[PDB]
């Protein structure tokens, strides 16, 4: 039937739905703060496949970058997909011991400083490939662990292994931060309508260019949150996502939208030539698509995912 | 809260991923053929408002179509979006009894003309929004019973019940056929990695294309072919599922809807050269596509030739439900 030496793994990227910081501790139990993001419909694909020649292959095309090695249990950098040395690195010096032959293919569904975590979607997707290709004992969230550790080598970050998490779980997910450094992940069970309702209210458009009060009451605008997303009350769920959303080209597309029905607007990233996220009446959203498909950017459908990275055997 | 007012549905378009004809002796069975198709992510939304004010209005803005009527029992044909007409007349004449009032709003993913199963997909949902609204006794079977006689009574299509058990149901589909007559629907469980090898191995181009001025017994191996691809699918034989899918590709209505357009067998022959070893050309008309079958790890750079060519390349995923409806 299949030859099974081919593995391939799927990762969503996500949406910052909302989210309140308070980076400096005040609280009487250390609440730094929160994020709800949720993955999408838009992926980072891998593909692995053994090999026999003793090579080791990166093809990673969307950022035009391809390097073929000699099979060594150490490769240096070369300023080269550096990201994919780092994981495969890793990968020998905690799990095989010894050198791997093989090739590793990558894309994104979308252009490289996009803002939806791609760098972070990218290696957990290829984690995943090793994780499944060599039957590694390594859980979900081990796997959005070893994901961090190997982003922070590389470079600094703050907010801990947020971003790993939402590829790794997938769905909505509800974080709580203490001490600047603690996330407490609450992977919440939504009904699908309201990701259907929320999916028909929505636009998200790639543009293509490249005070302590407020700290006080973050909080309780959390529980607020969570309580309008458990009793899938629209209401205030669209009234405080529209809050937490409260001179340049990003402006006047902005203006845009709302002369053609968007009632809210936030852009994120990399916030510039990023995206552009939009609430609008379902009964208005066509013609909005229609104003903005006449501009430099472009729309993209997208829907609310239910699980996070996936992976098989071919 | 909510004021529960508004029902929306959500209905998926189809891809015909294989299909063969046989008519009709041919067997003891009188098996005329069969179709295998498949629900995407392109979808056809509607949204019924329920209005207290004696108006009924149809709004179609992908179709610069908009109706307003005095709400009464029958609503006579006059041209613009006479099929939402139908469908009201028939929920009224069977069902409520009584004149409606409510406003109707519809629009799809894909541009007008499309081989996806537009007309039964957009049918299905309008249907399943006042079913909901007004809670009627309706099964998932007898709302696509209900899509097709309305679509074949009031407009034209001949063929069996194929587009309306695909929008209703939903996921994979085998569809098997007898005496022209009887259509007996095999809904699939298919292992979702099966789903997602395909739509690794995938390509959906649309071409926006003008077209201008430039087998008496292989015919009886099609129920071989069927049986061979349901197997293939319950083993999730991937290596024999393309193999078969490849062959039924290349039949001669696939090759010359192709050939028989310059820039079409051009668009082909760019897309085997970038990586794609296998494609149809579906419902080559007003808004035409192309869909391909590639090696996944030659898929970006398909996808790149094709977006610098005057068509689109549309992302997709395969569904595993039907129409879904929801109250808000
Ligand atoms: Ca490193």
């Amino acid at each position: 039937s299949n030859a099974m030496k081919t593995i391939r793994t799927q990762t969503p990227l996500r949406l910052g739905l909302a989210g309140g910081g308070t980076d400096i501790n005040l609280y009487c139990d250390k609440y730094t703060g929160y994020v709800l993001n949720a993955t999408i419909s838009l992926y980072i694909h891998c593909t692995l496949i053994k090999r026999e020649d003793g090579k080791i292959i990166f093809d990673s095309p969307d950022t035009n970058s391809y390097c073929e090695y000699e099979s060594k249990e150490f490769l240096g950098n070369d300023g080269k997909l550096d990201i994919f040395k780092s994981i495969y690195n890793r990968i020998v010096k905690d799990f095989t011991k010894k050198p791997l032959s093989f090739s590793l293919h990558t894309y994104s569904d979308v252009p490289s400083g996009s803002g939806l975590g791609g760098s972070s979607t990218l290696v957990v997707g290829v984690i995943k490939a090793f994780a499944e290709w060599l039957n590694l004992p390594l859980g979900e969230y081990e796997i959005a662990k070893l994901a961090y550790e190997i982003e922070r080598e590389d470079l600094g970050i703050v907010g801990g292994a947020q971003d790993q998490y939402a590829a790794t779980f997938g769905g909505f997910n509800f974080m709580e931060f203490y001490n600047n450094k603690r996330v407490i992940v609450n992977p919440l069970r939504i009904k699908n309508w309201i990701a259907s309702e929320l999916e028909a209210r929505t636009v998200l458009y790639f543009t293509n260019i490249t005070s302590l009060e407020a700290m006080h009451a973050i909080k309780q605008d959390a529980i607020k949150m969570k309580e309008a997303l458990f009793r899938a009350d629209f209401g205030t769920l669209a009234q405080i996502l529209g809050k937490s959303w409260r001179n340049d080209e990003l402006e006047r597309i902005y203006k845009l939208a709302i002369d053609n029905g968007a009632y809210s607007g936030k852009t994120s990233g990399a916030g510039a030539g990023g995206f552009m996220f939009f609430f609008v009446d379902p009964t208005k959203k066509y013609n909005l698509i229609k104003a903005l498909r006449k501009e430099q950017g472009y729309v993209q459908d997208f829907s609310f995912t239910k699980e996070g990275v996936k992976s098989w055997r071919i």
